């Protein structure tokens, strides 16, 4: 395998960057992420979140209350992806105009 | 859709970014790409090459000869993704090497 392939396993796909984009503007529960992302199933969303947590890119916050409450936030390490996120957004802006 | 989503529509599909990566070395026909990406199916590769062409990031070169042959190259527009690729690898290298 290659570095590119290896890195894509962490931040590739059509969902992770969208999730991170949403989290750059604040912590969110899975239900909020699901609402904001109609093209993804709950199952796939949960799987994407578990991978991102595993990779140390987002932190899972569990509020010990009833009903249950779980929120996700970009970790300190995850913030190091902001530069790439900005580039993707800039490229997308130009593309839409194309 | 958001700006990030627009970009992922073009490069988020499975294998798309790797394909573009391989094409940064030069034009190649489907057979070669198959050898470089031993895990992609013929149908999937065909599907992705078509989407990449439609989004304008790669150009397909048709050789009207005997035997007929077709190659793919990174379009000038596709070249504008090299910077994102550079940062992705830079980030991935820092990630894997812990």
């Amino acid at each position: 395998m290659s570095l590119v392939e290896a890195t894509l396993e962490v931040i590739g796909g059509k969902w992770k960057c969208v999730i991170l984009c949403h989290l750059t503007h604040g912590k969110k529960r899975t239900s909020e992420l699901k609402r904001l992302m109609p093209n993804i199933t709950q199952k796939m969303l949960t799987q994407q979140l578990r991978e991102l947590e595993a990779d140390g890119v987002i932190n899972r916050i569990v509020y010990n209350q009833v009903p249950p409450k779980v929120e996700y936030e970009l970790s300190e390490y995850g913030r190091s992806l902001e530069g790439i996120l900005d580039m993707l957004c800039a490229w997308g802006a130009n593309h839409i105009n194309r």
